[PDB]
């Protein structure tokens, strides 16, 4: 009722509870309204944006509540990562990318990815770009993981 969702393409929605941050600052609306958020035609602010002091990040920074930034406190806003993604292009199946996988296998990292502007800032990334240390590539290069550059079928589907 007075919860705000917010929704993900690839995970459960954020939800911003009013209650806890009323009992918070004694109702006082004036701190985040018409001044933090506008409320009347938002971008989906990404978690980089918060860490720039937008959104949430305008108070989660570590001084007056947790932090956006702390792989830690994820869980304080986040119910857990993210379902499966599947990638759909032409030329290839479906590649998937899993976090059952990666976060387990990053001692449970998310920023190393989500706050890698290498790793998350693309749109429909090429293999080429991948090479080129983007998206995937960043880590499957044969240093840190095998390299994007063959094994098409670890990631690939049909293949
Ligand atoms: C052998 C070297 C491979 C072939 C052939 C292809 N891949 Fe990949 N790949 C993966 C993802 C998650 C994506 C999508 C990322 C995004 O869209 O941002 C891709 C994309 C492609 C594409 C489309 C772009 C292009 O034409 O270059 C094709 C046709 C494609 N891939 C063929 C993931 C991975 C990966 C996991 C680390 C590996 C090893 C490969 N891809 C390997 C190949
Ligand atoms: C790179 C190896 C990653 C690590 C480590 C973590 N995540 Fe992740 N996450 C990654 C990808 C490839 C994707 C899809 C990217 C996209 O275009 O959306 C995701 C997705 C999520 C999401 C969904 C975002 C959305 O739908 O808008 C969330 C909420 C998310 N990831 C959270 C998350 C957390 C909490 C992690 C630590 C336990 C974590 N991710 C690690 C890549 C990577
Ligand atoms: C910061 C901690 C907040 C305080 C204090 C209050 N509100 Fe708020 N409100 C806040 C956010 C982050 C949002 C989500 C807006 C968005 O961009 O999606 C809201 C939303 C509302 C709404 C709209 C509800 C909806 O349509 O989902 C209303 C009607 C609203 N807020 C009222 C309200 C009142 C009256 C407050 C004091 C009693 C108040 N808010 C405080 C953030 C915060
Ligand atoms: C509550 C204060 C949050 C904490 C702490 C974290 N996230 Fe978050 N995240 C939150 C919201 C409200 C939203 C949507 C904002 C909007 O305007 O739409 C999100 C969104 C993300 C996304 C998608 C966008 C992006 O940056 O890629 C992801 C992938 C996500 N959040 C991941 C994430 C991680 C890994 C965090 C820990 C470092 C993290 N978030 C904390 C609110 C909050
Ligand atoms: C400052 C003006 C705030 C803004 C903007 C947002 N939050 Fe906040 N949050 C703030 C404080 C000072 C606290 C209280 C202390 C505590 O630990 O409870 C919080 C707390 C939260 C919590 C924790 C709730 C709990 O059960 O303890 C969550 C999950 C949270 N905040 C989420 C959240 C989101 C998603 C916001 C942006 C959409 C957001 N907060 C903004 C202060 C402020
Ligand atoms: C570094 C943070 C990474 C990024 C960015 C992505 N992956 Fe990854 N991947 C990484 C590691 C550390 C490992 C371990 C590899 C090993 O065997 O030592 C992996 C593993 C995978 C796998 C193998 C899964 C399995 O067989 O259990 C796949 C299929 C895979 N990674 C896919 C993948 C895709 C599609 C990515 C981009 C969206 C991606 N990974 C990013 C580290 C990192």
């Amino acid at each position: 009722t007075k919860n705000v969702p917010f929704k993900l393409k690839n995970a459960a929605p954020v939800i911003f509870s009013h209650d806890i941050h009323l009992k918070k600052y004694n109702n006082n609306c004036r701190i985040c309204h018409i001044a933090l958020f506008d409320l009347r035609k938002p971008k989906r602010y990404t978690m980089l944006d918060m860490e720039k002091g937008k959104s949430c990040g305008a108070c989660h920074t570590g001084m007056k509540a947790f932090s956006v930034a702390d792989d830690s406190q994820c869980v304080r806003c986040h119910s857990g990562s993210a379902r499966p993604v599947a990638y759909r292009m032409k030329g290839a199946g479906e590649a998937v990318f899993s976090h059952e996988v990666h976060v387990p296998m990053l001692e449970g990292k998310c920023r190393t990815c989500h706050s890698n502007r290498e790793i998350t800032g693309g749109r429909n990334v090429t293999m080429a770009q991948m090479e080129k240390g983007k998206s995937c590539g960043a880590c499957h290069n044969d240093k840190m993981a095998f390299t994007v550059a063959g094994n098409c079928g670890k990631c690939h589907k049909g293949m």
